[PDB]
């Protein structure tokens, strides 16, 4: 089976970006973006079948994959700038309104889209993710050996960035496997397009800069949404690895607190859900866009 | 002025290990274990006058610097193995009894030696440390990005190998000047020294094991210490870098938990005191080992 069969491959100039983007499909609009350290063809197995009911729009993140800040010394690379991205993606290709899928970083950059600009955001789905502020306040000694890198990546530069570009790919390899828990994922074509990503010194530092973010920027963008009260006014689904939590932690319980209209549930693969469960993947999508056809509109 | 003058190089042949040790002086003993990355030659400002006085010996722990593991395959760095190539170097040297006193890992090995075997230790000084369980405890974000290390060190074999050993220098020279907050205290020659030790695989290897005991086996026997109610019996000095501590986690408050007879101040330096404040560390180590004269012999 082909990837991405009939989608279409562009380059889209923004203000402040030269985004890769795929497009296929008619009918309401749906933005899906990918996460770390993965491109836009993380959903080869979910997109096409998106795309016989709607209009789907896939984007490599601004630094990963084959899209790239135009400030190549000192570029933006927090949610709300990469959230603004995407507005000017949808709007460019006749979008003012849309619903956001996003995993693992796609989703940061979802959740401040719409936090941000909710006027464009019809309906927002979350894999994976809870907002950054929720897993700084979980750090303990288990979370910061588990996400070691969250720590790593985000030292000032160029401290990771010389440590992850040594030997990329032995890093990008090591990455995707723990990230998949050993499961044998990774369609052969869409991993070489993840290690040509990885072995661009300008990807590396993206993504070190999307990390130092969460730390820093994207954090105090989240504590003032808090502090204002200022909640997601979107329909929200969370679909999230099937594992314990601890209380406070629960994904949905966390979603409950950001947003008045959270569904969820849990699915039985790893991290890395759409390459590794997209059938349930798909069977909650379609019932959660099917559900809030209205709010597409 | 030269280093350690009068110093006599010895390697000392144990169960386990071929252990680098420099010795001067007569008079009751006193071991100083260096720490991370460093070697025996941190001691180069204290340890020529407490030569004066006391039975000076100075060890480079298992796998740092020129000491090694017998077992060049699966060797045990755990603090309790350390402790005990410290028992045997003594013994060794004619010592069942002496003080030790300890900077960063160096501390570990100390207190785990003081708490596995009372009957060697007269008097423990801590420089910069608390035990690690108390560590451990104290985990948050804030923690987790200040001491990066400590979880990047800790992965699985051969990670955090691959990432340190692609430049090393790069990276041993990035961690002193942090460690020292950019000031300028390393003696050009001690430098050499900590730099060839670093070059060498084996030594890489040997401190990411030390940070994964720290993790797992370490914490394991400091909690069977607590569980038990087992204290050091000897009279302890904590020697601290100024700066806030949060409630429960001041070294002073933290040693009267783990011990009776606990005394400290605080430093007006970087984390690395041996070599930054050594006249301070000196009136105190001196002032502290007169007082407990009597629990020397």
């Amino acid at each position: 089976d082909p990837l991405l069969p009939g989608f279409d491959y562009l380059t889209l100039h923004t203000s402040a970006a030269r985004l890769r983007v795929a497009v296929k499909g008619s009918g309401p609009p749906l933005l899906l973006l990918h996460g770390y350290p993965q491109t836009h063809l993380a959903w080869h197995r979910i997109a096409p079948r998106l795309a016989e009911d709607y209009s789907v729009v896939l984007a490599d993140l601004r630094g990963y994959g084959e899209s790239r800040a135009l400030d190549e010394e000192g570029a933006d690379y927090s949610k709300a700038a990469l959230a603004r991205d995407q507005l000017e993606t949808m709007g460019q290709l006749g979008f003012e309104r849309f619903a956001v899928i996003g995993h693992d970083r796609g989703a940061r950059v979802g959740y401040r889209l719409a936090l941000d600009h909710p006027q464009a955001v019809a309906a927002f789905v979350s894999l994976t993710v809870v907002p950054i502020l929720d897993n700084w306040a979980a750090v303990n000694k288990v979370f910061a050996l588990n996400a070691y890198h969250w720590f790593l990546l985000a030292q000032p530069y160029d401290l990771p960035e010389r440590l992850i570009g040594a030997d990329p790919e032995h890093f990008l390899d090591y990455t995707l496997r723990r990230m998949a828990q050993g499961r044998d994922i990774y369609h052969p074509q869409a991993l070489e397009s993840y290690r040509r990503a990885f072995r661009d010194p300008a990807v590396r530092h993206a993504m070190c800069e999307d990390y130092r973010a969460a730390v820093g920027v994207d954090a105090d963008a989240d504590q003032a949404d808090r502090d204002a009260g200022r909640r997601l006014q979107c329909p929200v689904q969370v679909l999230w690895q099937e594992r314990p939590y601890a209380a406070g932690q629960h994904p949905l319980e966390i979603w409950k607190t950001w947003a008045g209209q959270v569904e969820g549930a849990a699915i039985g693969a790893s991290h890395m859900l759409p390459e590794d469960a997209p059938d349930a993947v798909l069977e909650h999508l379609l019932g959660f866009l099917a559900s809030h056809r209205e709010a597409l509109r």
